């Protein structure tokens, strides 16, 4: 709990060298680095007693999938070990490290399967990636991916079926 | 280890600032701007009661210059302004919890003989209101004598600033 805080400290101190990420707000920085901590279900690779990368990840069931895809600032921190769905929260290296942190995601999560959702604001369109560990087979893995896909675009779908504008 | 110690630091006060309505608000720049330097200098209190932080002021003690400058922008000081001068400036107070006059009252009695001022937006109005702040063994007229000098040396050397803007070509 001490090395608590100093991780947030940490990457706190990391948000704030990385250009987009330094004009984040504090609330953003407690909703997806605490539970990360608490779950310990981040890497923070370091250097001289410097960070220098840090990513972290949520275990969603499908209905958090959802949550956080319609509100990427949505999750509580129960919802971070809700189910098999994961999700990176945060993945950054803004020294130029990534290659380091990939390494060492292929290595120690050498069956894991891994999606980031990023949204260009102009568009407003968000785009999927797929990330999986060192071992795993490659057809096993893009079938796995196919099966998450299909179960969450029917979920939309679905969903989309009762959406509604509200009027006065 | 020392600088270990900057980062459950910073760790702290950064939770701090996300457990308060305002602060949390604001960006991780700001955070490392106001932050780091109060950290290094240590001109800071945080306030623990259960070994949680629950409260953390700290203050520049600038020259003149940079209390202008400060005061122009919130977001323009750099570390070694932070010791540039005899000016104190609170920098940061926050207790999201409740806990402002511990923290008032800890600056009172540790730092009995000193003299802070604090700068707030109003935001309705576009003022900023300056407060004033002393130790508790500064009397009151004291105080107010030299709070009135600070505050007509701020006055004059802001508006003599004017006289530096510009040049006329014709």
């Amino acid at each position: 709990k001490i090395n608590g805080f100093e991780v947030l400290g940490e990457v706190a101190w990391l948000w704030a060298s990385s250009p987009l990420h330094r004009k984040w707000p504090l609330s953003l920085l407690a909703i997806n680095v605490l539970p990360a901590i608490e779950s310990n279900q981040y890497v923070l690779l370091k250097r001289d007693g410097f960070p220098i990368a840090f990513c972290s990840w949520a275990n969603l069931n499908l209905e958090n999938e959802i949550k956080y895809l319609d509100d990427v600032a949505s999750l509580v921190a129960d919802d971070w070990t809700s189910g098999d769905r994961r999700w990176f929260i945060d993945w950054i290296a803004p020294f130029g490290d990534s290659a380091a942190l990939y390494k060492h995601m292929r290595d120690n999560f050498p069956n894991e399967l891994f999606r980031a959702i990023r949204v260009d604001p102009d568009s407003r369109v968000g785009k999927i990636s797929e990330f999986h560990g060192g071992k795993i087979d490659k057809k096993l893995a893009s079938k796995i991916f196919q099966q998450y896909h299909f179960e969450l675009m029917s979920e939309l779908k679905n969903k989309q079926n009762f959406k509604f504008s509200l009027v006065n």
